[PDB]
């Protein structure tokens, strides 16, 4: 077989440095060879060369080869799958409505080179942030793609609630079941336990029957909320082990299926009908499995009470209104031409 | 099956942070659920606070739990193995006898806890620099323990030949054969090529016969020499991942066994009777395989030109003396 293409952009961060070696390890293809084109900014080039070195020290049989660029055609040429990891980081001073305005431009042009160059059967990961709104722009100008190209990654806190649960409760990860991050990132995210089971001592129970409403519906949002911050407080920098842990996750599951039982949340362009009264338009983190053509469907038989409704309502319209804001920034510059 | 305890020194450094999730994700004892002995020192509290957080957020089904701490016993405490990635680093204005010196005291001290705590069929990789004489040293300060139960790190550097060769020729890593690091590291470590074949259009043939004699016997040795320096100049910061890589490769094979025909340079207590003349006494990188009952043995059947012997015997020279500066440091300490 020939070796599957993976883009990785904002390649030489930390985030890059880690995901590179893992997937070149085999551990997102399996047995298939891996192509790395990795992409970044001049700035960052001799960062970017360094990482090369020690891909290369690596000696790993599954890597075909690389090439490491901050030129775009060379980045998206005929890649079958690419984590989007770079984005405009905020700067002082600015609010969310700025973060979303200066990230529209750079996947407006992102999507414009994923249709131009990419392969027509390119799984496009979104991380960089606002993942879900940066999604949306760059699939809405990726032409020649479609909406089963685009996802967004949610899976970092929904294995953040699992271990939070987990733990709370007393049981290993693998005793939780059906805890789902629904909606948009950031302070409008659903973390939503009211599906939620697990297993103690062959006993199966609901999570919400045995936990305090107080520790339910405010604490914990509260603790995932703030864990991030926590990260950086001690650590001096922000995550990347773990992003990257969830990213290859995601792709991994995206590219061959999830295994039985498995739920995992995804930021999907809505599918109209969806079960659970979500507009089109946006993309919308949901509980998904993906079969074994490599296909993500949202798992239907999930129930929505009045505390879901009103969440999943207010984080959808959050999404559209972070929508409207990245589009008519990109509109505001077009008339300024 | 009960989980696999696994310590790791230095926790908070750069490779302490990856092979910690390397590790965590299975990819080391398989289906067997790991539980992480993270060690580090005060001033590193925080950063290995971090890490654990990290390791939470993954929500790994591989982590059956973990011990963050200071404190040596909690951290060697029944353990399986162990990565010895921490070190005394060179102080400025100190020479090599210096690094050896302070290092002693610490690999001492190192051996000492892994015969107290750890269990005695623990297989201690030793990564921290200068890692053959500081694997000699635990292992002399180890009472209950043997020379089975240690080894270090030379793969970093076969895995960095292994694509220069490649490279230079032109081929695929998978086509290239037979290359092995001997010795100690540092200055007399010995890159050899003398044994190693290439396969290219349907013929075998060796390296020394095709590559230019001022390539193998001089511009080869120092590209690979100054690899780590030339990260260290684009990076910012000293190689991580790929030593983290070779770590995890040394000690899969260490437990599980390597596959057919593969040779992996390994550091090891020199076997009496070995085939290649050198002297007991030291830990020495051999070319080795690995059996299904996880032993290490030296693989026979190479070839020792003139060149080699000279080499061999320079590095075994080198490591004696290593050895003597440390037992005479410590010795000096006693009284
Ligand atoms: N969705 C999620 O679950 C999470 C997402 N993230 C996102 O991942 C991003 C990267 O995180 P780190 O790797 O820790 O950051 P980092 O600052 O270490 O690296 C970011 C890299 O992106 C590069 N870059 C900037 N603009 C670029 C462009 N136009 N094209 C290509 N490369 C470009 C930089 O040169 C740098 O190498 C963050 O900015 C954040 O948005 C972070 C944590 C969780
Ligand atoms: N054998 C090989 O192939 C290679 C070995 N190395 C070795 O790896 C070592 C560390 O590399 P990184 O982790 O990237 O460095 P780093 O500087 O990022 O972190 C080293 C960690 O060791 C800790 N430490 C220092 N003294 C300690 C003690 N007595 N007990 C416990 N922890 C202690 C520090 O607090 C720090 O967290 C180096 O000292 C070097 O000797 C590095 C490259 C290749």
């Amino acid at each position: 077989s020939e070796a599957a293409h993976v883009l990785i952009t904002g390649a030489a961060g930390q985030i890059g440095y880690i995901l590179s070696h893992w997937i070149a390890s085999g551990e997102l293809y399996g047995d298939r060879q891996v192509y790395l084109h990795l992409l970044d900014i001049p700035p960052a080039m001799n960062r970017l060369t360094a990482l090369t070195m020690e891909l290369e020290d690596c000696a790993f049989p599954h890597l075909a080869g690389f090439v490491a660029t901050t030129d775009p055609k060379a980045a998206f040429k005929d890649i079958d799958c690419a984590f989007l990891v770079a984005s405009m980081p905020l700067k002082p001073g600015q609010v969310r409505a700025d973060l979303i305005s200066s990230n529209s431009v750079i996947f407006k042009n992102t999507g414009e080179y994923l249709s131009k160059w990419a392969k027509p059967s390119v799984k496009v990961l979104v991380i960089g942030n606002p993942d879900n709104t940066n999604c949306e722009i760059a699939m809405l100008h990726a032409k020649n793609l479609k909406p089963e190209n685009f996802s967004s990654l949610s899976m970092l806190d929904q294995n953040r609630a699992y271990y939070e649960v987990a733990s709370k409760l007393g049981v290993d990860v693998k005793d939780v079941h059906d805890i789902i991050v629904w909606g948009n990132h950031g302070e409008s995210m659903v973390a939503d336990l009211t599906q939620a089971t697990f297993t103690k001592e062959g006993k199966t129970q609901k999570v919400v029957d045995v936990l305090d409403h107080d520790y339910v519906f405010d604490t914990f949002f509260k603790k995932i909320g703030h864990r991030a911050w926590d990260i950086l407080e001690h650590r001096g920098f922000t995550s990347a082990a773990s992003p990257t842990k969830a990213a290859i996750q995601h792709m991994k599951a995206w590219l061959f299926g999830t295994a039985p039982g498995e739920v995992l949340s995804m930021g999907i362009p809505v599918p109209e009908g969806n079960p659970y009264g979500i507009k089109p338009g946006v993309v919308f983190s949901f509980p998904c499995n993906v079969d074994k053509e490599g296909k993500i469907h949202v798992v239907e038989g999930f129930k929505v009470n009045d505390w879901l409704r009103e969440k999943l309502d207010f984080t959808e319209k959050d999404l559209f209104h972070e929508k409207e804001i990245a589009l008519n920034h990109l509109a505001q510059l077009e008339h300024h031409h």
